[PDB]
């Protein structure tokens, strides 16, 4: 639109672009966030207008939500970086334990707040959490799939990321629940530690099995049900589990302890947000101040 002076594109989204903006008139910089375009689920604007009502200090806010020439454009206040980013610069060095610490925190008492008002993420990754020079970190981008629906890529011929992908998902569950979330944000914990994507997957079954080499292939002992799942092969190799010290070395005790609660196959076993904030990871966490290059 011609509200705005347009900064620079920010990043391309499972859900659409997004942008940098500025507006002429009240001079607040945004983010812009396009979805795609024949019409679009005028039920999916309701239930995503919802989300403008969402406040909270580690949800980014959603300011508007356009809807126009057959377009949906979301306004969003405005972070200088995604943890990706972040990561990435912190790689020679590593993000400091307190740091880690802070974060993990921050996104459960985020997680928490959204599962609580029953809003999902489904496509949780380190592109969607934004940091800020204060140490906040806010999670962006909630509840596009459970209103919209889950397509097949952004838009325009781009690959997306598997490799926080929950393993019902992946197992053709038709119904997904807020553990979703935590096994996404559990792998993401496990990355801000080790520096290195914990299962990065290239293909839907390379992200599978790559789950199963290492937190062993599931059967009906650790998660009932799973045998009966729709895309459940009996072929599937039967790998042995890894021992969790040889997943997220150096990590403490405390740490990789609530990583396997984050972990675990039965969405039903898996830890809640409320449950994991309790955890005793937890018990000296402070709120350190980034380094950050913007
Ligand atoms: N990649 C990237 N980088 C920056 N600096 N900001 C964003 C961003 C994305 C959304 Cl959806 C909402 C607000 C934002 O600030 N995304």
């Amino acid at each position: 639109m011609e509200n705005f002076q347009k900064v620079e594109k920010i990043g391309e989204g499972t859900y659409g672009v997004v942008y940098k903006a500025r507006n002429k008139l009240t001079g607040e910089v945004v983010a812009l966030k396009k979805i795609r375009t024949e019409g679009v689920p005028s039920t999916a604007i309701r239930e995503i207008s919802l989300l403008k009502e969402l406040n909270h200090p580690n949800i980014v806010k959603l300011l508007d939500v356009i809807h126009t020439e057959n377009k949906l454009y979301l306004v969003f206040e405005f972070l200088h970086q995604d943890l990706k980013k972040f990561m990435d610069a912190s790689a020679l060095t590593g993000i400091p334990l307190p740091l880690i610490k802070s974060y993990l925190f921050q996104l459960l008492q985020g997680l928490a707040f959204c599962h609580s008002h029953r809003v999902l993420h489904r496509d949780l990754k380190p592109q969607n959490l934004l940091i800020n020079t204060e140490g906040a970190i806010k999670l962006a981008d909630f509840g596009l799939a459970r209103a919209f629906g889950v397509p097949v890529r952004t838009y325009t011929h781009e690959v997306v990321t598997l490799w926080y992908r929950a393993p019902e998902i992946l197992l053709g569950c038709k119904y997904y629940s807020t553990a979703v979330d935590i096994w996404s944000l559990g792998c993401i914990f496990a990355e801000m530690v080790t520096r290195r994507a914990l299962f990065p997957g290239d293909s839907e079954i390379d992200q599978l099995f790559r789950i199963f080499r290492t937190l062993g292939t599931p059967d009906e002992v650790v998660w009932p049900g799973v045998t009966s799942m729709p895309d459940y092969k009996p072929s599937f190799p039967k790998w042995a589990r890894q021992d969790f010290s040889k997943v997220v070395p150096p990590l403490d005790e405390d740490g990789r302890s609530l990583l396997s609660q984050m972990l675990h196959y039965d969405p039903n076993k898996r830890i809640s947000a409320k449950a994991a904030l309790a955890h005793p990871f937890f018990q000296d966490v402070t709120k350190p101040v980034p380094h950050l290059r913007l």
